[PDB]
Formats: structure tokens, sequence, C-alpha cells
């Protein structure tokens, strides 16, 4: 379970929806996915070995999206989807976009990054509202069974991962922009002498720099928050939610900037 406040107890089983396990893609880091650009710096024509916070080319992604109806299964809430933090992760994020009267809604899987998931530690969160990256690191009482809804097309049950009636005392609190029109976002997140630093990019593949928060604690655990929502389903319409992680290490990589600054290709040595 996630934290450990009961807000609510409807429609909770432990069936094993996954018949078809976590679903596996390769990291292919030769066309610039997984590296971010370096600082302030620009580099042009020129190719660089540099070593940062990169996935290893040749893992697996994991497909940790999780899509619900009406009832949550409480296996949801464990290992293997239950993932250790260690140095960092990089999220590929496929971004659903639905329809509602022909405009266009975006949507997709809600990431917590936390420790112990209790209102006495702080709890990252990332959850886009339809073009509006909310980001927020708060003490939340994190519910046994958290998970999202969808705003556009509704849900059969009230939207619950935090139980906090009063504002819960945190540390960072900001709104961050998304094109809703592009198809992939990717996000590194990453901790080092108890910082937590985090990329993204919207369009392209590799990501830049975001916002750095010191905590002062290790973080040691991340999830990724299931969505139910009554459309997203190959019965109502072909849709599907998609977030690929992998874990990040310090690796060395060689970079091939563009004559525009560009990074166009990568190479893990
Ligand atoms: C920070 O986070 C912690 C959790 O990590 C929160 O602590 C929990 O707070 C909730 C809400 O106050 C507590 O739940 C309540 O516990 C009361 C005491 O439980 C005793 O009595 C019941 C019988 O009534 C026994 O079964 C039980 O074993 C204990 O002996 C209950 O009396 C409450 O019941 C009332 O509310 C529920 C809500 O669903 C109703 O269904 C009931 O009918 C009744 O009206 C309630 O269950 C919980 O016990 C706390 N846990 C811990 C570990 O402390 C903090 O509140 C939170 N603080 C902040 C500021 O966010
Ligand atoms: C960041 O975005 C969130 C989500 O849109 C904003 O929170 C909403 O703010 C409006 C207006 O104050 C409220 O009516 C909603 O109830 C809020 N929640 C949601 C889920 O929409 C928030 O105000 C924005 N700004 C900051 C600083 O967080
Ligand atoms: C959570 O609260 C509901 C409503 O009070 C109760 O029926 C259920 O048994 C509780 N769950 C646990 C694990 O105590
Ligand atoms: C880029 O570098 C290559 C190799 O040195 C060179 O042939 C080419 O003219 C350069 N182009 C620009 C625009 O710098
Ligand atoms: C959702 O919230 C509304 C408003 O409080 C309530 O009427 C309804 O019963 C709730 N349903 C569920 C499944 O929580
Ligand atoms: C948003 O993304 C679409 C599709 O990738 C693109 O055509 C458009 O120019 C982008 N707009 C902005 C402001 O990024
Ligand atoms: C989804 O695609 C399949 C295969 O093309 C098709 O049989 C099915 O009717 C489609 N469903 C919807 C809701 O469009």
């Amino acid at each position: 379970v996630i934290g450990d406040f009961n807000c609510t107890n409807f429609a909770i089983n432990d069936l094993n929806t996954t018949v078809p396990g976590i679903s596996e893609y390769v990291v292919d880091v030769s066309y610039g996915l997984g590296t971010y650009y370096i600082l302030d710096r620009v580099y042009l024509n020129t190719t660089i070995l540099f070593t940062g916070y990169f996935p290893k080319s040749g893992a697996n992604f994991r497909d940790l999206s999780l899509k619900g109806t009406t009832y949550l299964s409480t296996l949801w809430y464990q290992k293997p989807f239950l993932s250790d933090f260690n140095n960092g992760i990089f999220s590929r994020v496929k971004n659903t976009k639905l329809y509602v009267n022909k405009t266009l809604y975006s949507e997709f899987s809600t990431i917590v990054i936390g420790s112990v998931f209790i209102n006495n530690s702080y709890t990252i969160v990332v959850q886009p509202h339809n073009g509006v990256l909310e980001i927020t690191a708060c003490q939340y009482t994190m519910c046994e069974y958290p998970h999202t809804i969808c705003k556009s097309k509704g849900s059969s049950r009230n939207e619950s991962w935090h139980f906090d009636k009063s504002e819960p005392l945190c540390l960072f609190k900001k709104n961050f922009t998304y094109n809703v029109s592009t198809d992939w976002l990717y996000f590194h997140f990453y901790q080092e002498r108890g910082t937590f630093y985090a990329y993204y990019a919207d369009s392209g593949m590799p990501t830049t720099f975001l916002f750095s928060l010191y905590l002062g604690t290790l973080l040691s655990h991340y999830y990724v928050l299931p969505l139910t929502c009554n459309a997203i389903s190959s019965n109502t319409d072909n849709e599907t939610l998609q977030y690929w992680v992998t874990p990040l290490s310090k690796r060395q990589y060689l970079l091939k900037f563009d004559n525009r600054g560009v990074i166009t290709n990568a190479v893990d040595c």
C-alpha cells in the first residue's frame, strides 16, 4: 500500500488484472533519447564526451501506467509497480489526446516520488491538468490506493490520492505549461547530495532543466498512480496510456550537436 490513510473502500479487490505482465521496451539512445542539454552551455557542430545521469543503452523500459474503470486491484500498489528510486529515473510518457465536442484534452498518468508517503515526509507529485503540469512536493496524507481520474470523459469514482483537508506544509509548488499537441513527453528525475533535480521536454527528445529542490533526505521510492476513466479502452475508443520508465545512472555519453545546438545523436560508451 501507498501511505496509510483509509480514504475509501469502494470497489477494491485482489484480482490480477495484469494477465499480460509489465510491458517492456528497449532503450535506444542513438537519436538523443535520454540526453539533456548541459547547464546553459551551447555546443555547435561537434561531438562531446559528457558524463551525467543517463539511461543504460540496451536496458528495458517498463510501462508502469495503469488504467482502471471501477475497481482497483490491491496488486497494483505493490512490487513490481512500487519501484525503487536509487539515483533517478528517465520517463517517456505518451500524451493521450482525447476529444470532447471536437475539443482536444490531454491526459497522462501521474507520478509520485517519495520515501514513506506519510504526512511527516515530503512526497513529490507531478500531475497534468490539460496543458498545465502541476508539480508539488508536499507532506501529503497518501491513501492506501491512490488514483487519479479523467476530467474530460469523467469516471465512475471520485478522485482521491491524498486526504489533507487543511493545506499541508510544504517546500515547492509551481505550474509549468506543456504543448498539449505533442505526442510524447520526456522527464529526468534524479537526486544528488540530498537535492532533487527535474528535466523535461514536450518537443524533441532531449530534455531541459525544469527545477531543483533541496530535500535534505534520501528519496527511495516512486510510483505511477493508476488512472480510472470511462474512456480510453478499445470498446469505446482505441486509446491507451503509456508511462515508460527506466533507471538512471552516472554514465559517459558521446553527444553530437548539429549546427544549431540540437542534440541529434548520442552513444552510450
Ligand atoms: C497524519 O497521518 C496520520 C496517518 O499516518 C493520520 O492519523 C490517522 O488519522 C485518522 C483520522 O483521524 C485516524 O482514523 C480515526 O481513528 C479513530 C481512532 O481509532 C480508534 O477507534 C476505532 C473505533 O472507533 C478502533 O477501531 C481503532 O482500532 C482505534 O482504537 C477512529 O475513532 C476514527 O473513526 C471515525 O472516523 C472514521 C473515518 O472513516 C469513521 O468511519 C468512524 O465511523 C468514526 O466516525 C477514525 O477511524 C487514524 O487512526 C490515524 N492513524 C494513525 C496511525 O494515527 C493523521 O490524522 C494525519 N494528520 C494530519 C494533520 O494530516
Ligand atoms: C496551478 O494549476 C492548478 C490546476 O489548474 C490550479 O489549481 C486550481 O486553481 C483553480 C483556481 O484557483 C481552482 O478553482 C481549482 O480548484 C484548483 N484545482 C484544480 C484541480 O483545478 C492552481 O491554482 C495553479 N496555480 C498554482 C500556484 O498552483
Ligand atoms: C476503511 O473505512 C471503511 C469505512 O469506515 C471501513 O468499512 C473499512 O473497513 C476501512 N478499512 C480498513 C482497512 O480498516
Ligand atoms: C560542420 O562540421 C563539418 C565537419 O567538420 C564540416 O564539414 C561542416 O562544414 C560544418 N558545418 C558548419 C555549418 O559548421
Ligand atoms: C463522489 O462525491 C460526491 C460528492 O460528494 C458524492 O455524492 C458521491 O457519492 C461520491 N461517490 C464516490 C464513489 O465517492
Ligand atoms: C505543439 O506541437 C505541435 C505538434 O508537435 C506543433 O505542430 C506545434 O507547433 C507546437 N506548438 C508549440 C507552441 O510548441
Ligand atoms: C478499435 O480498433 C479495432 C481494430 O481496428 C476495431 O475492431 C474496433 O472497432 C475499434 N474500436 C473503436 C471504439 O473504434
